[PDB]
């Protein structure tokens, strides 16, 4: 109960909310249906408009005007937006040249710049280019500060998770937004779009920019608006709060606009209905321009525009339904639409299975068009698995579709042209980031970039510590004129052996055979000088990758390649290795092909061994270092060591051998050379985070071996390719993946055909950040490159996504 009988005068749009049965001023009140009284008569004023007109110029002060045009106006920091426009003569701020911002430029009492952030639901990267005409505003904002061309949101590309993930730096899975709907099972209780249980504060973890600013000291105005509570009075209520005393006034301010995302899901993204909602934010911003100039405040504060997700075209007609797949369509619930979420519609049903229903939405129909996953399947990209609110099985749902349980879902609950949700690497889905003012660049553009980046920078422009959060805190340095983070590279925390030869042949006993009894001072020097890393400085090009947690590990060096071998996991941690443009496939000689040599440097004990992989019927082994690329016959023996290999499913190893042989080559040929590090990754609780030894759950069987869920490789070229990989002068390039290692090629209904028409499809599904890889495996890589440290942070969060141009 609200005893809604107190007052809002003098109190509109307070700061500090108080606890009812007080009623309430804030812009919150009404969503909470707990407003004064006169809330609407005193807070939500709109007597005469929005605008001055010629003969309101020097009026008296009426109280009941929505803004104001008399002299005392500016002082009490309530004129409309265009007053000096009309009144002194002066020009709109979109008509001004724009002029360098080189410091602030603040009224006196201003401790730092302010933070606006002005956030657009479902504001597609494209719209900058495609609606430039109608945008002057935007397009000035764009043009005079620094941008990019589009910025990748999270996953499921829905307004909540985005909006918290701004808020926080955090996934989805980390913060608990995970969808706009979801079930907790520990709280028994749901969150829904309509309704009050999404204000309860349990679904809400991580620390928002307004309680990081506000718990360092900084005042922070409001980020979630009452839907009800027109645009031109957040505009306002922004614009007074910035007239407050120093000691009362906010540093972060946050404006929300409901458009172009609910005229886009009407008609699509590009419908030529869309035109007046993009005018209509171009004049929002517009008025807070004008707003800011008019308080001498146009080049002191930060500005940043920025959207949640973009919008794609889905139809009605454009509809897989679970009903045409599963016979048991009434014993479950799906979360639907542009993901799809499933669980038990009852958890007293033990005749529920996940296994069967996979298999029942797998591959059924030729363009079927969404794929079935157990969660922890999902490309590791989108890091969508670690939260009791993620269901196991999800839909991956294609651009343009929709996915629901039964046709009557669909026409009793065609309407709608637009929608997003889908994979955050979908270029319909990207969306926008302009920052303007002191702090930020002037007419730069800066490469695309992830909004959980964005959190610390927020941090970073009002000198806040940021909380624990998914940014890499640096990577964005390049944005910023000044208040650069300065990170140092993690310690070392294990140093490794260097193995020399301690072991004969007659003391392994692995079971393992190899025909190379087959027999010089000349290459007898050569071949010692290899062992002891003669070639290193051509296969470890930008310094051996630091091991950042506790273990027991060795370098191994080779003519071709160089390792980090775990005497615990039995296996490289990484591998490395340089091929040339110029480098040459070879084949594995037959006296060759079922050969695994002991490893003279590696004790038994440390080793793996081959009748494990004999007695394991489902497990085969693979190769970290091709013996295909080896350089030479003789050097070729090398990739047989048993050090050099790993366990592998056989449907795994088609996809590995393809990427091996085939695909090492191809990139070695269009990018002037590639060095390649590849290793396993053990991510068994799929936190993103690699896994200790006592977390594992699968081995090779009889044996301590212990099965990747994953395999990983980082491969680095030349920006500039007219230089070679290894000769490189200057700023580099990245493409990364994570493979899981599955025991068959479900996921790929293709995977009958050659190797040609399904890997690489998988691959790019599977593309990851070096980041990415850098927290499963506990590796810091890129320690010892002439680029500065910034720029290799930039370079880690880099992710190839094989979409075309936006
Ligand atoms: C992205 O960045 C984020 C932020 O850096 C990373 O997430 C962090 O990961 C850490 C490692 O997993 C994790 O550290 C753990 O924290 C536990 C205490 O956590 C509470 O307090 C913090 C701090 O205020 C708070 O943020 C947490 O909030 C979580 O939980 C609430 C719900 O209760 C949610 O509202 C909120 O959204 C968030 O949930 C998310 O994280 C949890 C895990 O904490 C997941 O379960 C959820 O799915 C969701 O993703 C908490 O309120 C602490 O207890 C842990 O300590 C145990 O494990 C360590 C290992 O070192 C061990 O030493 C300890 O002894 C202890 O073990 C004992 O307890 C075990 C478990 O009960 C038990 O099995 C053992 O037997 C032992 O007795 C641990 O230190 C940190 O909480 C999160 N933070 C956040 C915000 O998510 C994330 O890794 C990054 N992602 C990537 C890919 O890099
Ligand atoms: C820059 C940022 N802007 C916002 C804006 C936000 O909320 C904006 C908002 N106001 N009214 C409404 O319906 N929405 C969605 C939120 C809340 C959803 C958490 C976080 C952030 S972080
Ligand atoms: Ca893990
Ligand atoms: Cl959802
Ligand atoms: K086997
Ligand atoms: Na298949
Ligand atoms: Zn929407």
């Amino acid at each position: 109960w609200t005893a809604t009988s107190g007052s809002c005068k003098g109190r509109c749009f307070e700061l500090q909310e108080v606890g009812p049965p007080d009623c309430r001023c804030d812009n919150l009140c009404k969503s909470y249906s707990s407003c004064c009284h006169d809330f609407d008569e005193l807070c939500l004023k709109t007597a005469r408009g929005w605008e001055c007109t010629k003969d309101r110029c020097g009026e008296v002060r009426n109280e009941e005007n929505a803004c104001h045009c008399s002299e005392d106006c500016l002082s009490r920091g309530d004129c409309c937006t265009n007053y000096q426009v009309v009144c002194k003569g002066e020009s709109h701020w979109v008509d001004d040249d724009c002029e360098e911002i080189k410091v602030p430029e603040c009224p006196a009492g201003f401790v730092r710049p302010p933070l606006i952030i002005f956030s657009v639901d479902g504001f597609r990267a494209s719209y900058m280019k495609k609606g430039s005409k109608v945008m002057p505003n935007i397009e000035k904002l764009r043009s005079c500060g620094t941008h990019a061309p589009y910025m990748r949101p999270v996953y499921p590309t829905k307004t909540f998770p985005n909006l918290y993930t701004l808020a926080t730096g955090l996934y989805p899975e980390s913060h608990g937004i995970v969808g706009n709907s979801m079930y907790d099972p520990v709280f028994d209780a749901s969150f829904h779009l309509r309704g009050r249980e999404k204000f309860n504060h349990r679904w809400w973890g991580g620390q928002p920019l307004w309680i990081t600013a506000t718990k360092q000291g900084v005042r922070a105005g409001t980020f979630f608006w009452s839907v009800s509570i027109p645009h031109e009075r957040r505009i306002l209520t922004i614009l007074q709060w910035l007239s407050l005393p120093d000691n009362e006034r906010p540093s972060v301010y946050a404006f929300y606009s409901e458009q172009p995302d609910f005229s886009g899901h009407k008609y699509g993204p590009f419908g030529p209905e869309m035109t007046n909602p993009l005018r209509e934010i171009d004049k929002t911003v517009g008025q807070l321009m004008d707003g800011l100039k008019q308080l001498r405040l146009h080049r002191c504060v930060n500005v940043i525009f920025v959207g949640d997700h973009g919008m794609e075209d889905v139809t009605c007609d454009r509809t897989e339904f679970l009903s045409n797949y599963l016979t048991n369509v009434d014993d479950i619930t799906l979360v639907p639409g542009t993901l799809g979420r499933i669980r038990a519609k009852s958890i007293n049903n033990s005749k529920y299975d996940p296994k069967t229903i996979i298999a029942a939405l797998t591959c059924k129909k030729p363009d079927q068009h969404f794929k079935p996953y157990m969660k922890q399947h999902l490309p590791k990209r989108l890091h969508y698995a670690n939260n009791r609110r993620i269901e196991d099985i999800h839909l991956l749902v294609d651009r343009r579709w929709h996915v629901a349980r039964k046709p009557l879902d669909v026409y009793k609950k065609c309407f709608f042209q637009g929608d997003h949700g889908f994979d955050n690497k979908v270029n319909s889905m990207q969306t926008v980031f302009v920052g303007y003012g002191p702090t930020f660049k002037y007419r730069t553009k800066v490469p695309p970039f992830e909004n959980i980046e964005l959190y610390n920078v927020m941090c970073d422009l009002l000198g806040l510590k940021p909380a624990p959060n998914n940014g890499t805190h640096g990577s964005l340095n390049h944005l910023l004129r000044t208040n650069t983070f300065r990170p140092t590279m993690p310690d070392e925390v294990s140093r490794p052996n260097y193995p020399g030869i301690m072991y004969l042949q007659s003391e392994f006993d692995l079971g393992c055979t190899c025909d190379d009894k087959v027999e010089n001072k000349l290459e007898e020097l050569n071949k010692r000088l290899h062992t002891k890393g003669s070639t290193k400085e051509r296969h470890l090009l930008y310094g051996r990758p630091a091991v950042l947690y506790r273990t027991s590990y060795d370098i191994l060096y080779h003519t071709d390649f160089e390792s980090g071998y775990s005497e615990i996991f039995l296996m490289p941690l990484w591998t490395s290795y340089t091929i040339s443009k110029q480098a040459e496939v070879s084949s594995i000689p037959e006296h060759l092909t079922n050969c695994v040599r002991p490893d003279v440097r590696v004790s038994p004990g440390f080793s793996q061994n081959c009748l494990a992989y004999k007695n394991d019927k489902q497990m085969s082994y693979g190769f970290l270092f091709p013996p295909y690329l080896s350089s030479s016959p003789e050097a070729k023996y090398d990739a047989f060591l048993v050090t050099n290999m790993v366990p592998m499913y056989p449907a795994f190893k088609r996809v590995w051998a393809y990427f091996q042989r085939v695909l090492v080559k191809k990139y070695a040929s269009e990018r002037n050379g590639v060095n390649v590090i590849s290793g396993p990754i053990f991510d068994y609780n799929y936190d993103g985070l690699r896994d200790t030894e006592d977390e594992i759950k699968q081995y090779v069987e009889g044996s301590s071996i212990p099965v990747p869920t994953h395999y990983y490789s980082i491969i680095t070229s030349c920006l500039d390719f007219t230089q070679p990989a290894d000769k490189c002068d200057g700023p580099l390039s990245v493409s990364s993946f994570i493979l899981p290692h599955r025991p068959d090629n479900d996921e790929s209904c293709n995977s009958s055909e050659d190797e040609s028409k399904w890997v690489e499809e998988l691959m790019k599904m599977h593309t990851a950040r070096v980041r990415d890889i850098e927290h499963l495996t506990g590796l810091d890589f890129y320690r010892k490159t002439s680029r500065s440290y910034s720029e290799i942070l930039t370079l880690k969060t880099y992710l190839h996504t094989y979409e075309s141009e936006i």
